[PDB]
């Protein structure tokens, strides 16, 4: 069983920038979301190989994961705040559509979920 190639932190071909919600999603957000309780299953990578899960990657075809998000934010990978945001929503997307309702996973997600879309809610106005 093979892993596919994680998703891109870094590319040249990318324009980059840093703006005031940006660097809010990096220094509250993902800073907040990765000391969580329950942030250890999201800090990387589902790594289907290790955790026997040969599905996966046929049924993920968008993986994402906080451990990507950090090294997009702390490389300026996004243009937006929107980009990092929506990385964001498809990693619990993932985790909503692989597994099944109640399932551990799940309920960790479903924390995680609600503190961010607490912060999120508080996303400061672009200056
Ligand atoms: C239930 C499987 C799953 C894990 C996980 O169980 N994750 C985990 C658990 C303990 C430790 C670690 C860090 C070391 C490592 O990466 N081992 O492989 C990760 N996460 C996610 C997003 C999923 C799925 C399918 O939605
Ligand atoms: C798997 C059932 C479940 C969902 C769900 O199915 N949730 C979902 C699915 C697809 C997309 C999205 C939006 C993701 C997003 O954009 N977050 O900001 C959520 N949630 C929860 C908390 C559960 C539980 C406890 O069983």
């Amino acid at each position: 069983s093979m892993n596919p190639p994680p998703p891109e932190t870094s590319n040249p071909n990318k324009p980059k920038r840093q703006t005031n919600q940006l660097q809010y999603l990096l220094r509250v957000v993902l800073k907040t979301l990765w000391k969580h309780q329950f942030a250890w299953p999201f800090q990387q990578p589902v790594d289907a190989v290790k955790l026997n899960l040969p599905d996966y990657y046929k049924i993920i075809k968008t993986p994402m994961d906080m451990g990507t998000i950090k090294k997009r934010l702390e490389n300026n990978y996004y243009w937006n705040a929107q980009e990092c945001i929506q990385d964001f929503n498809t990693m619990f997307t993932n985790c909503y559509i692989y597994n099944k309702p109640g399932d551990d996973i799940v309920l960790m997600a479903e924390a995680l979920e609600k503190l961010f879309l607490q912060k999120i809610n508080e996303l400061p106005t672009e200056e």
